[PDB]
């Protein structure tokens, strides 16, 4: 089958910048694999960058997406967080940061409890304390759900704005995983989740005029019956995995690439948008690009790490890879 991908977003009159790293983006895929790492957000300022500058003096360069997560931007007692003037503008700055350097923050949210009974996003299935925050009824309007779901937004865009004004474009990967239901945006099912995705990119795009997104949808793991959550063609940019394999394992994961390639009938770029061990770069599974997990599973521990330094060193000399020093510079 064909690839058949858009050239444009799906954004109506995107920003300069997202047409740039859109198009930067569709240019470079299935012939390049654009480097990533995660950061962790917190109380911890010198951690901001810690990937990347780990990255940068161990194996000679920056990568060229840094993830940044807006988890404590709201929740129950996460005041010492977002009321703070050292930590509330942590993901507009990271953000701003790298794409001044010419790289491209990939933006996600680990979304607290919109209720605030709880601090949690995981879900009553996860194993873990968690939320019992209904989706179901958060899109339906005029629920006491409904009500804290767009208070939530309200904070979040006010963030994705500062980047628009700003002329940052991202990476916006919104409401991840679902399908494996461990967070509440997900554990009710394909119906919920797709509401929740029309909700929140029309009051982005339409009611705020955040121009400036580039969305990715994460189709897994797991992919078994994911064409039932996707949002649709006219709401996504690029399809990206979450795949955590054996730890050490480098293996391409040429299946979930093709898969993806499958489902989504060649209509969008695929991307590895979190990974443990990360994939060898092959041009038979070109990953637009990929995203290893913060701490250990980028900076190497122990005796069978995720990435080693030997991996790292290979991996961004590579060809086929491009770095922070390979951006044009927006
Ligand atoms: C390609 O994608 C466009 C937009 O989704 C669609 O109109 C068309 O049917 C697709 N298939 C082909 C073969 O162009
Ligand atoms: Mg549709
Ligand atoms: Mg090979
Ligand atoms: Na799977
Ligand atoms: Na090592």
């Amino acid at each position: 089958q064909d690839w058949n991908i858009s050239s444009s977003p799906v954004t109506p009159s995107p920003s300069a910048g997202a047409q740039k790293l859109y198009s930067f983006l569709v240019q470079n895929f299935q012939k390049k694999i654009i480097s990533g790492a995660m950061t962790l957000q917190g109380g911890d300022e010198s951690a901001q960058t810690k990937e990347p500058d780990w990255l940068q003096q161990n194996a000679g360069h920056r990568p060229a997406l840094v993830g940044l997560d807006f988890m404590f931007q709201t929740g129950k007692g996460e005041e010492w967080y977002y009321n703070d003037s050292r930590f509330s503008k942590q993901v507009v700055n990271g953000a701003k940061s790298y794409w001044q350097k010419g790289g491209i923050p990939a933006l996600c949210w680990h979304w607290r409890d919109p209720s605030k009974d709880t601090d949690a996003f995981y879900s009553p299935s996860s194993g873990n304390s968690a939320t019992q925050f209904d989706a179901d009824q958060a899109v339906k309007s005029g629920t006491a759900e409904n009500k804290a779901i767009l208070q939530d937004l309200a904070v979040i865009a006010d963030q994705l704005q500062d980047l628009r004004d700003a002329g940052v474009a991202v990476l916006w990967r919104p409401l991840h995983e679902a399908s494996g239901k461990w967070f509440w945006w997900g554990y009710k099912g394909a119906d919920a989740l797709k509401k929740l995705w029309k909700i929140e990119f029309d009051y982005f795009v339409k009611e705020r005029n955040l121009n400036n997104l580039i969305w990715v949808f994460t189709a897994g793991t797991p992919i078994e019956g994911i064409a039932d959550w996707y949002p649709g063609d006219d709401m996504v940019d690029v399809i990206g995995m979450d795949i955590y394999a054996t730890q050490g394992d480098h293996a391409t994961q040429q299946d979930y690439f093709n898969q993806c390639k499958s489902i989504f009938k060649g209509r969008k770029i695929v991307a590895m948008s979190e990974c443990g061990s990360v994939p060898e770069p092959d041009l038979a599974a070109p990953w637009s690009f990929f995203m290893p997990w913060y701490n250990n599973y980028c900076i190497p521990e122990g005796s069978n790490p995720y990435n080693s330094l030997e991996f790292w060193k290979k991996t961004m000399s590579s060809s086929l890879v491009i770095t922070l020093d390979n951006m044009p510079g927006w």
